[PDB]
């Protein structure tokens, strides 16, 4: 009856593809099977912001998507990447799954798409060659941040200019020592392998991975009140259980990491001193995530969830 395709940018065990597959099944439950997903992963149709602007115009249905790569075509998703704005998952899904509905009211006018779920793959941690548990720990340290803003001016906040690099030139600088640490989730230490560069590991909490699933909004509004409810549903779910699939990973690489002999020092001692620090950058975010207008809406009910 009604073809989804659903891209995203990860090979098939990612939580992502669990996830995308989970939305399959359950979609073509509540549908009794009038509805049908299609997964393309990995890229297939194009990359994540490309194939976000197929969903605009309704050449491709669905995917689900890094935030930073919906940002360039729907700023106002960028109050997902606030500095601070969480300290656990749970808070986080929590505070998100208030958004969802005032956000999709901009995703939709921004770039016409809806967020079915907002998806999150777990913070980015700090690794290092040394021990750091408070502030004063990251002085004179070379911390390696993704060319972005908000990385760049939270880690300065907190005393250090980090070191804007390229993926790809991460580990060679760690392996050839010409950089203290970097910043990513713990899958990636293990993925990447950066224990064998990286001995230490604290929690910090600015920022999680965070994606939503998208419907695209054309082909959303062209199905029959039966089959939206259903996708609605089917998302929500989704995404729920795709949360639980990512917090088990991580547990696993956490385990894992530990085996090979790093150290895992949680949160920092002082940390309410790195909050303190990022969450007055705030308003300085404004104008690239939508305005301050939204940004503080978003503030609002974000803060009166927790």
């Amino acid at each position: 009856d009604y073809t989804i395709r659903l891209s995203h940018g990860d090979n098939e065990s990612n939580p992502t593809h669990l996830t995308a597959v989970k939305f399959q099944e359950l979609v073509k439950e509540y549908t009794e099977g009038k509805a049908e997903v299609q997964i393309f992963p990995s890229n297939s149709l194009g990359t994540e912001t490309e194939v976000a602007q197929a969903l605009r115009m309704g050449s491709i249905e669905a995917e689900i998507l890094y935030t930073g790569n919906l940002v360039p075509l729907a700023p106002s998703a960028g109050v997902l990447m606030l500095p601070y704005a969480y300290t656990s998952t749970e808070q986080a899904h929590k505070a998100m799954d208030a958004l969802i509905d005032p956000l999709n009211e901009r995703l939709t006018k921004e770039a016409g798409v809806r967020a079915l779920g907002l998806m999150e793959k777990g913070f980015r941690v700090l690794t290092t060659n040394k021990p750091v548990t408070t502030l004063e720990d990251l002085k004179g340290l070379k911390i390696r941040v993704s060319p972005n803003d908000i990385a760049i001016k939270t880690f300065r906040a907190w005393g250090i200019e980090p070191l804007p690099m390229d993926w790809a030139e991460v580990f060679p600088a760690l392996q050839q020592r010409v950089i203290d640490g970097q910043e990513n989730p713990y899958t990636t230490a293990i993925s990447s392998r950066f224990f064998e560069v990286q001995s230490d590991i604290t929690e910090i909490h600015y920022m999680m991975w965070t994606g939503p699933l998208l419907i695209s909004e054309r082909a959303f509004q062209k199905y029959p009140e039966d089959i939206q409810q259903a996708l609605l549903r089917a998302g929500r779910e989704a995404v729920d259980y795709g949360r639980q699939v990512s917090a088990e990973l991580t547990e696993q690489s956490k385990a894992e990491l530990v085996k090979n002999d790093m150290t895992l020092h949680g949160a920092p001692k002082d940390e309410e001193k790195w909050e303190a620090a990022a969450a007055a950058l705030w308003p300085e975010f404004y104008d690239q995530i939508g305005g301050e207008e939204w940004a503080t809406q978003a503030i609002e009910i974000i803060k009166a969830t927790e």
